[PDB]
This record gives C-alpha cells, structure tokens and sequence, in this order.
C-alpha cells in the first residue's frame, strides 16, 4: 500500500484557511466579544460570545479566489425564549451593529453577516432555555476558557468540554454528561420566527473525541472530502455539503484511523456498504445529531440528492482504492489528483 504521507500533509496545508484568514477571525471574534461585553445596553444580556462551526472544529476549507471564509459565532443571551421571539432578541443587536460595524453587516434570516477584511462572520443569537439556578450553572460553562478559546481543535487536540480545562502550554476529561448533554441552546429557526434547539458545544466535543480516536486524522479527512466535493461540484448533487456532509464523514469513518490514504478508502467503502440498502430503496438515512439527539442531521437532504451523492462516492472510491494499492508513487499521486486537483502535490 502507498500512503504518501508528506504529500497529504502538503495537500492539507494548501486547503486549510490561510494564516492571514486565521488571524482575522481570531481578532474578529475576540473584538466582537469585547465590544459586546462593554456595550452598555447589552452588558446585562450577553452571557458569552464564542467561536463555533467548521472554523472552530478545524473542518473548514479555504474558499476560492478572494472569497471570505464563513466564520460562525454564537452569542449566548440570558433572554427568556418563552416571552421573547427570535426577532425580539435580534432586534437588540441592531444599534450595536450600527455602532461598531456600519456598512459591514446584513441580516440573513436566522443570522447576522458581518464582513471583515479577510473573513465573513455569521452571528447567531441564542438563549439558554433553562431558568433560575440551572441557568446560572450553565452560564458558568459558557464563561469558561473551554468555551471562550478562539483557537481551533487542530491547535488544542487535548481540548475537553469542562469548565476546569485550560490550554496546554506545550510543556482533565470532558465534564460528566449530566452537566451538559441534555442542555442545548435555543436559536432562531431557519425560516420561521420560532426557537429551535442547537448544541454546538456537544458537537465540538464529539468532534474532538472522534479526532482523538482517529489519531488526528478525522478533521483532516473531513477537509479532504469537502475539497473533493468542491473540485467535483459539477459532477455531484448540490447537497450534501457543509455540516451534513461533515456528519456523514464522521459517521462513515471508523475509529483507529492510521493514515489519510487508508482512512479515505475505509470511510468511502463503509459509506457504500452501510447505505447500500438505503440506496437500493432510493431513500436516505436518518442520522442523530451529536448535539441534539432527536434531530435528524439529514432532514433537509432529499433522497434524490443522497442517492446521487452515493453514486459520486462510488466513483471516487474506485480511484481512492487504486491510489492506495498503487506500487509507484507518481501513479498513486496522479490518482489522488483526480479526486483533489492540483493542490495535491506529486512526490
Ligand atoms: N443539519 C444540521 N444539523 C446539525 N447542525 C447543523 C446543521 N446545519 C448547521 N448546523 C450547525 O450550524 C453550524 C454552522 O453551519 P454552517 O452551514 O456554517 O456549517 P459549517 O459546519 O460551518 O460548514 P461550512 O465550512 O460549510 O461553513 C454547523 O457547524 C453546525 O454546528
Ligand atoms: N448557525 C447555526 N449555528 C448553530 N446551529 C445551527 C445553525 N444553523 C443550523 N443549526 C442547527 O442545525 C439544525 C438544522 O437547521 P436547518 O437550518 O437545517 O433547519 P431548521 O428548519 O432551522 O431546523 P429545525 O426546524 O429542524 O430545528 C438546527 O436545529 C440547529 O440545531
Ligand atoms: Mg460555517
Ligand atoms: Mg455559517
Ligand atoms: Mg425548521
Ligand atoms: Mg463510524
């Protein structure tokens, strides 16, 4: 078998967001947090502002050309979601946005977009559904370094969801589930002025654990498959992409991964075998979200798109198998380049 580890490392470096982008979202997120914390009308309402999404989980890929990466941010408030609607909560942030980001922000349904120099923030306003002392204890978690760090999982592979965790200087386990697992936040629905549930911290925690169980290869494999999808967009369905695609990859990948090349072939093979019956039925899987267990991550994916995507994976898997089985490094790399394009280097 052929692993081409140095070529995969260079490929991954080429598809991660750039260091200029990274520094822009780190300063952008922290600056937003500090501005909200000191904005008098919101000082008693905002509990926490934290980095989330693929940027936080180190599963984001570099956008093409001059396009700005999407950087997801949660604002946690102490508002009572049974007495205030999502728009009531969002209404409060307009004067803040006009003061600090004039001409640079836009409402996009359930979120606010903010254009920075090199990145685009995607801000969602949330609330803690619990009340009283139970709310207070959850607020302590959202105020902890575990939550407030602006470093991503790749930079803190030991990260744990625990108010007592502190960053490793280079020189603690997850908190018991009883303290966080059954406690999602509420956020605005995509389309309706109604609250839904989301648990980004639980998704981050699951990703961190899966990455440790996969010897650091999981988050890199998500990026690689996302890159394949982007490079082959014209031959693939529009969906899955984004988080549902990441979730499918985390499902398909087995624990114990030892290399990128082996992991790609394993996860594609497992995808094809696991979903063979569903594909034969022209259906799609129902997959429990790692954050809100009762939610189907695939709820908006059509069966037609799932089955078209299955066919795309089938084609990719044949190439990936041949690359791993190749005896000549140049042939192997040329096969990976059929999936990934020119950002995967020849040896
Ligand atoms: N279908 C879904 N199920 C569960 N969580 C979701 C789903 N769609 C979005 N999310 C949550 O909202 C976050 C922001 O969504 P977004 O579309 O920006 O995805 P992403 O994972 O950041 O990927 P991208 O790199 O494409 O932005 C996700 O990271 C995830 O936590
Ligand atoms: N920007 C976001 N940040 C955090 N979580 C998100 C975000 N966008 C979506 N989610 C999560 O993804 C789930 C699915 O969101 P999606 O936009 O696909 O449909 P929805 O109609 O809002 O979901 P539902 O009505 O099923 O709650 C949400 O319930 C929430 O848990
Ligand atoms: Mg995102
Ligand atoms: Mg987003
Ligand atoms: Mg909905
Ligand atoms: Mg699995």
């Amino acid at each position: 078998s052929m692993e081409l580890q140095p070529q995969f490392n260079e490929f991954l470096a080429n598809i991660r967001p750039t260091d200029t982008q990274k520094e822009d979202w780190k300063s952008g997120a922290r600056t937003l947090r500090e501005r909200l914390k000191n904005f008098e009308p919101l000082k008693e309402i905002v509990v926490s502002t934290f980095l989330q999404g693929s940027i936080r989980r180190s599963t984001a890929i570099r956008p093409l050309g001059d396009k700005r990466p999407d950087v997801d941010i949660v604002v946690v408030t102490n508002l009572d979601h049974t007495r205030m609607s999502p728009t009531d909560a969002m209404d409060l942030f307009i004067p803040f946005l006009e003061k600090y980001y004039p001409g640079k922000w836009e409402t996009q349904g359930r979120s606010f977009g903010i254009t920075l120099s090199y990145v685009e923030l995607d801000l969602v306003i949330t609330a803690i559904p619990e009340s009283g002392a139970e709310k207070s204890h959850l607020e302590q978690l959202y105020k902890s370094e575990s939550v407030l760090t602006v470093n991503s999982l790749e930079e803190q592979t030991d990260w744990r969801l625990n108010k007592s965790w502190t960053p490793n200087t280079g020189w603690v386990e997850d908190a018991p589930a009883s303290e966080w697992k059954a406690h999602p936040l509420v956020l605005p629905d995509r389309e309706k002025n109604e609250w839904g549930r989301t648990h980004p911290l639980a998704q981050i925690r699951w990703t961190a654990e899966k990455n440790r169980l996969c010897n650091g290869h999981y988050i890199n494999l998500v990026r690689a498959v996302k890159w394949w999808r982007q490079q082959n967009s014209e031959d693939l369905p529009k969906y899955p992409k984004g988080y549902p695609l990441e979730h499918l990859i985390g499902n398909a990948l087995d624990n114990g991964t030892t290399s990128m090349a082996q992991g790609l072939v394993q996860l594609m093979d497992t995808f094809l075998s696991r979903w063979a019956a569903i594909y034969n039925q022209k259906s799609k899987p129902w997959l429990s979200d790692h954050g809100v267990a009762e939610h189907d991550v695939m709820a908006r994916l059509t069966a037609e798109d799932f089955c078209s995507f299955y066919e795309g994976i089938a084609s990719a898997a044949e190439i990936a198998r041949n690359a791993l089985a190749s005896e000549e490094p140049q042939e192997s790399a040329q096969l990976w380049r059929q999936l990934f394009g020119s950002k995967f280097p020849l040896p």
